[PDB]
DNA sequence: AAATTTGTTTGCCTGAGCAAATTT
DNA sequence: AAATTTGCTCACCCCAAACAAATTT
């Protein structure tokens, strides 16, 4: 159903895959507790710097560093990769 | 008095360690994980919309979230995300959240 | 009734190329 | 020596602003 999943542990030991969107979910929930109506500026490239960073990551793991099969897996312009890359300095 | 908090630190989720002791780590590692399970669970065709997938997969829970702390208010909502109140209601109707 | 927000109009990623360089 | 990939140029979404209408303070 999910393809984008993580592993949990609950009390019996059991591991059972939450759906990654539930991870987000809580870390947001926990980022606003802590702040005491501190207003919030960027949120929005907050959470992309966060979620980018390791996307970027993987997919240069997993295409061996090819960036031209990582821009197609992305579905992304080889360009927009480059940037990408170049704005998180992982180059 | 102010003790650093690094970006990663910032957006946090709670794991289990190998001595059932709770302890906050990165986002970034969450995601990670999703991928890394994602990549060899591949058996084994071309994908051609990670970015996408990933994106909405992200942005629900982040749209969701922020519309709950501004009680529905998108102006209050579109300011502290940073982005134009226009794309947001895009977003928004985007994942129909409406 | 006054202030604010909504819903709606207006006007800063990509394919394609191409030579250099790298891998096959 | 061929094929592929890179680095680099070219020129089809996000934004502030405005405004009336709805709503919330």
């Amino acid at each position: 159903s999910d393809v984008l999943t993580v592993s949990t542990v609950n009390s019996q030991d059991q591991v059972t895959q939450k759906p990654l969107r539930d991870s987000v979910k809580q870390a947001l929930k926990n980022y606003f507790a802590q702040l005491n109506g501190q207003d919030v500026n960027d949120l929005y490239e907050l959470v992309l710097a966060e979620v980018e960073q390791p996307l970027l990551d993987m997919v240069m793991q997993y295409t061996r560093g090819n960036q031209t099969r990582a821009a197609l897996m992305m579905g992304i312009n080889r360009g927009t990769l480059r940037k990408k890359l170049k704005k998180y300095g992982m180059n």
